[PDB]
C-alpha cells in the first residue's frame, strides 16, 4: 500500500507514504494510465477546514495546543454562523507555500518555502486589482532579480460573481491572425488577443506585443488595462557567438506570472490568485520559441546556422533547439534577469525530492513535466521514478471565464 | 472514453480501445505509477476464447463455422489436458499482435512486418542455440536488418521453461574492477558474473560481446558463444570531430530483447527473444550517456572544448547532440538499419493514426514514448496518450536465478 519508488541512476529506493494522503481522484484507474493528459476532464467545507487547520499547526509544532483547538473553533463558528470562513494572515501563506509545494508539475519546488504572499482579500474592482497586480509584477520583478510571489484576491462566495484575470498570465504576447488565418505573435495567445480587441484594445502589428489584461470584479463585465511598459521588464535575445541571433529580433519576457489557475486553501476558492517566480530556460527556448504550435523558430534558426535541414538524421532540429536554449540563458543572464537552465533546476528538484522525503515521506511529482523537453535523460529527474497525486491546499484548473 | 488530444494540431480521439483492456496496471484514482518502470482452467479458457475471437476477426471469419470449431477444440484440448497449442497461423497473429499491443515501442509503425520463427519443437538448450544463431543472421541481413521473432516452446504443466538468462541476444560484459569501477558496460555486471561463475574465460575490454547463457527445461543454464562474425558491430566515429574515432566506441546492429515473456491467448513463452533495429537515441544517449551506464558525456564534452564547469552553457546537451550524430552517422556509413528519433516519432504519429482508425485507439506509454533527448522537438510529446495493457501481449518476467 505503500508504493516503492526507485532511482535508477543510483539504485537506490524509497516508499512514498505521503500519498496515502491523496484527496481528489487523479484519472487513472487499475485499467488506463492517463498520466499525460494535461487537463484530465453544503457542510463539505469543513471537513476541508479542519484537515487544512490540522496541517497549519502541525507544521509549527503546536498540533493539540490552545491556540489549535481556538482556531477549530472559530472556523466552526464562522462556518455557523456565515457559511464560509476568513483565513488568517498566516494560514493563507502557509496555504500559498503549501499549494505551491504540492504542485506535481513544478520543477522548481525547492524554492517553495521562499514564497511573498500579497494579501489583496479586501479587493473591491478591477480597478483595485490592477494595481494589486502592477505591485504584484513591480514586486517580483525587482528589476530582474526575480522574487517569487503571489496575490491573492479575494476568495469565492455564494451568490456572487468571482474574481477573475482573462488572461492566462500577467505578461503574454498577441497573437494576430491574417488575410490567410496564420498568426504574427505568439499562436497560444489568439483566442485572448481577440477578446482584447473585442473589449477595446488597439492592436498592434508586431510579433511581440504585450497583451494588455483583461481584469474582472465580481459580476462585471472585465476592463482593459495597458500594462506600464516599464513595468514589463523583457529581454532581447542574442546569442554569445551567433551574432545573427539578435537580428532575427526575437525576445521574451523576464516575469512567468500564472494568472488563470485557482489557488485552494482549506475548501476555501480563490479563483484569482496570480503567482510568479522565474522562468527554467527550456520554457522559453524549448517550448515558446520551438514548439509548432508556438513561436515555430526552430527552422529559421536552422537556416541560419547553415544547418542540414533536408535529412532529419543531422539532428538539425536538435542543434538549432539547443542553440536557442543557449541564447536565451546567454540574453537573461546578460539582462541579469533571473532564470535557470534545466539541468540547474532538475538538480535542485532532486534535492527537493530528497528533503521531502525526509520531511513529508514523499512528494507529489508529474514525471512528464518534470522531465524538461530537452535533453531529458541527461537530467536526474529522468532516471527517477515519481509518484503523481493531488494533495491539499492546491493550485487547480478552472474554466476559462467566459 | 478518455478524451486524448493532440496539441500541436488540436485534434482530438477518445480511446475506445482502452474499455477492453484486459489486465490492470498499477495506477489508481488515488495516485498514478505511469513512471514506475516495472509496475486454473476457468481463466486460461477466457483468456485463450478471447484470443481465438482476436484471430478469426483478424481474418475475417469472426463467427463462422472454422471459429467455434475451434473454441470448442480448445476447450476440449484444455479440459483434456489443462492446456493447449496454437496453430502456425495463430502463433504468427500473436507474435505480431504482441509487438502491436506493446505501450513502450515507438517502432510498432512495422508491427505487420514481422518474421516469426516456430521452434515450438526445440529439444535441447543446443538447438535452442542454433535457432538462435539463425534468428540473428537473418535479422541482421549483413546490416539490413529484418523484424523477427524465435519463439521456442510454450510453458506447460511437469516442465520447466526455456529461459535466455541473458536480457538481450548481444550484450557487452561489465567486470567490476579493481578500484569499485566497471569496465564495460555497468547494465551487464550480473549477467557476467553470471557468465564467468559458469564457466566463462571473461576478457578484460570495454566491448566484450557476452556469451549465451541458456536454459532448456530442468536444465542448469548452458554457455554457448556466439560466433564473432554472427554479432554485427559498428565502429563509431562522427563524420566532423576525428578525434571521436579514437575514443574506441562501438555499438553492435541488432537490438534483440531475449528476457521477456511472450503471452498469446492465456499460453506463456517465457523464451522468445524478439529483434528489429535500432533508434539511434537508445545507443547515442542512454547507452553511451546515462551515468550508470558507458558515461561517456563529460569524456567528450570536455574533447568538444566545450566549458564543463557551468551547466548554462549546456555542454550536457550539446555533447549528446554530437554523440548522437555519431551514432547516426556511424550507422549509416556502416550500411546498418538505424531510425533517429525524429522519423521513429513521426512514423508512430502514423501508427496511432493508423490505430485509431483500426482498432479505436492504441495503448501508449508516453514516457518511453517520448525519446530522451530533443523531447519537445518530436511529435509524440504533444500528443496525449491512454497506457494500458492489451493481450497478447510481451511481459515482463523475473530473473531465472
Ligand atoms: C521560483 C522559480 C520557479 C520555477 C523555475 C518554476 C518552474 C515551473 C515549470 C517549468 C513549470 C511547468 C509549466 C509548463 O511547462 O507549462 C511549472 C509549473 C507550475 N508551477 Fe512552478 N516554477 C517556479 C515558481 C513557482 C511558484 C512561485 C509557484 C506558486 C506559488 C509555482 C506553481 C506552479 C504551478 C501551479 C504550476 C502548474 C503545474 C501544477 O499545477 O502542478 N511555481 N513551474
Ligand atoms: C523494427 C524496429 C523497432 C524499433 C525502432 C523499436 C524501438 C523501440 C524502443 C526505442 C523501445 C524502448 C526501449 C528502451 O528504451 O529500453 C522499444 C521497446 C520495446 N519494443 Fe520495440 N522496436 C522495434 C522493433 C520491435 C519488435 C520487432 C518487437 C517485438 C516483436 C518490439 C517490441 C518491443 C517491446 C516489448 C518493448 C518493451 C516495451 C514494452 O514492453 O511495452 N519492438 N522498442
Ligand atoms: C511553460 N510556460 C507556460 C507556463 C505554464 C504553467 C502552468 N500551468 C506554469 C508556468 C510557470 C510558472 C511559474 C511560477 C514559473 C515558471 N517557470 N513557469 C509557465
Ligand atoms: C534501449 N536499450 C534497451 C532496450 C530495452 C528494451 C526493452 N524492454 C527494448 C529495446 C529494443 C528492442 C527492439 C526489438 C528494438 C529496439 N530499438 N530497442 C532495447
Ligand atoms: C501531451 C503531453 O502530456 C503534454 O504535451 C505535456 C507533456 N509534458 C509537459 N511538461 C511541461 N513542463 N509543460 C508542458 O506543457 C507539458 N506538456
Ligand atoms: C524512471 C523512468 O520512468 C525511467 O528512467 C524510464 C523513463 N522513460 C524511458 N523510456 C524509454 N524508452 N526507455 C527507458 O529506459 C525509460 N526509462
Ligand atoms: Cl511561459
Ligand atoms: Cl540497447
Ligand atoms: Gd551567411
Ligand atoms: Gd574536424
Ligand atoms: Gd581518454
Ligand atoms: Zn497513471
Amino acid at each position: 500500500k505503500f508504493p516503492r519508488v526507485k532511482n535508477w541512476e543510483v539504485g537506490s529506493i524509497t516508499y512514498d507514504t505521503l500519498s496515502a494522503q491523496a484527496q481528489q481522484d487523479g484519472p487513472c484507474t487499475p485499467r488506463r494510465c492517463l498520466g499525460s493528459l494535461v487537463f484530465p476532464r453544503p457542510e463539505q467545507l469543513l471537513s476541508q477546514a479542519r484537515d487544512f487547520i490540522n496541517q497549519y499547526y502541525s507544521s509549527i509544532k503546536r498540533s493539540g495546543s490552545q491556540a489549535h483547538e481556538q482556531r477549530l473553533q472559530e472556523v466552526e463558528a464562522e462556518v455557523a454562523a456565515t457559511g464560509t470562513y476568513q483565513l488568517r494572515e498566516s494560514e493563507l501563506v502557509f496555504g500559498a507555500k503549501q499549494a505551491w509545494r504540492n504542485a506535481p508539475r513544478c520543477v522548481g519546488r525547492i524554492q517553495w518555502g521562499k514564497l511573498q504572499v500579497f494579501d489583496a482579500r479586501d479587493c473591491r474592482s478591477a480597478q483595485e486589482m490592477f494595481t494589486y497586480i502592477c505591485n504584484h509584477i513591480k514586486y517580483a520583478t525587482n528589476r530582474g532579480n526575480l522574487r517569487s510571489a503571489i496575490t491573492v484576491f479575494p476568495q469565492r462566495c455564494p451568490g456572487r460573481g468571482d474574481f477573475r484575470i482573462w488572461n492566462s498570465q500577467l505578461v503574454r504576447y498577441a497573437g494576430y491572425r491574417q488575410q490567410d488565418g496564420s498568426v504574427r505573435g505568439d499562436p497560444a495567445n489568439v483566442e485572448i488577443t481577440e477578446l482584447c480587441i473585442q473589449h477595446g484594445w488597439t492592436p498592434g502589428n508586431g510579433r511581440f506585443d504585450v497583451l494588455p489584461l483583461l481584469l474582472q470584479a465580481p459580476d462585471e463585465p472585465p476592463e482593459l488595462f495597458l500594462l506600464p511598459p516599464e513595468l514589463v521588464l523583457e529581454v532581447p535575445l542574442e546569442h554569445p557567438t551567433l551574432e545573427w541571433f539578435a537580428a532575427l529580433g526575437l525576445r521574451w519576457y523576464a516575469l512567468p506570472a500564472v494568472s488563470n489557475m485557482l489557488l485552494e486553501i482549506g475548501g476555501l476558492e480563490f479563483p484569482a490568485a496570480p503567482f510568479s517566480g522565474w522562468y527554467m530556460s527550456t520554457e522559453i527556448g524549448t517550448r515558446n520559441l520551438c514548439d509548432p504550435h508556438r513561436y515555430n523558430i526552430l527552422e529559421d534558426v536552422a537556416v541560419c546556422m547553415d544547418l542540414d535541414t533536408r535529412t532529419t538524421s543531422s539532428l538539425w532540429k536538435d542543434k538549432a533547439a539547443v542553440e536557442i536554449n543557449v541564447a536565451v540563458l546567454h540574453s537573461y543572464q546578460l539582462a541579469k534577469v533571473t532564470i535557470v537552465d534545466h539541468h540547474a533546476a532538475t538538480a535542485s528538484f532532486m534535492k527537493h525530492l530528497e528533503n521531502e522525503q525526509k520531511a513529508r515521506g514523499g512528494c507529489p511529482a508529474d514525471w512528464a513535466w518534470i522531465v524538461p523537453p530537452i535533453s531529458g535523460s541527461l537530467t536526474p529527474v529522468f532516471h527517477q521514478e515519481m509518484v503523481n497525486y493531488f494533495l491539499s491546499p492546491a493550485f487547480r484548473y478552472q474554466p476559462d471565464p467566459w
